C-alpha cells in the first residue's frame, strides 16, 4: 500500500516537520482509504498477534530522518491480553473482546511510521453501568470504559 497526504500543511512553527489533518490510504485492492486526526487506527505488531489499537493525535512528514518518513503521533489503548497475566485479575472481571483500555502511561513511544497503520477501527467511550454484547466476534467497534496505568484500572474522566 502507499500513502498520501491529503490537504495543506496546517499552521505551525515546527522545524523541518509538516503537520497535516489526513492521510490517504491506497491499499492493494484499489480503494483509497482517508484516515483523520482524532480517528483510531489498528497497528500492526509482531506478525503472531492481534494489531494494537491508537488513537492518531498527529499526522506529519517528518524531515529529519533520511530517508524521510510519513508519521503519526498517537494515544495508545491496550487490549487485556497485552496486560501482564500478572496483573489482569486487578480488573475482576472478565472483559468481551470488544472493551479496550486507555493506555495511560508515557512508556510507549508514541511516534509511529504510518507504514504499520493497517486500517481505521471505531472505538466508542462508555460509561461502566453501559453493556457490551459479550457473545461477540466482530471488533468492527471497540468499546474503552476504563483506562490502565500499569498499576490499576480506573475510570474515564
Amino acid at each position: 500500500q502507499t500513502f498520501s497526504w491529503v490537504g495543506r500543511p496546517l499552521p505551525n512553527r515546527k522545524q523541518f516537520q509538516q503537520m497535516y489533518r489526513e492521510i490517504c490510504m491506497k491499499i492493494n485492492d484499489g480503494s483509497e482509504i482517508h484516515i483523520k486526526v482524532g480517528q483510531f487506527v489498528l497497528i500492526q505488531g509482531e506478525d503472531n498477534k492481534k494489531p494494537y489499537v491508537a488513537k492518531l493525535i498527529e499526522l506529519f512528514q517528518n524531515g529529519a530522518e533520511v530517508p524521510p518518513k510519513k508519521c503519526a503521533r498517537v494515544q495508545w489503548f491496550v487490549r487485556f491480553l497485552e496486560i501482564p497475566v500478572s496483573k489482569r485479575h486487578l480488573l475482576g472481571r472478565s472483559p468481551p473482546a470488544q472493551e479496550i483500555f486507555w493506555y495511560d502511561c508515557s512508556d510507549w513511544d508514541n511516534k509511529i511510521n504510518v507504514e504499520t497503520i493497517i486500517g481505521p477501527v471505531q472505538v466508542v467511550a462508555l460509561a461502566p453501568e453501559e453493556v457490551i454484547p459479550v457473545d461477540q466476534k466482530s471488533e468492527e467497534t471497540l468499546f474503552v470504559k476504563l483506562s490502565w496505568n500499569k498499576k490499576d484500572f480506573a475510570p474515564l474522566p
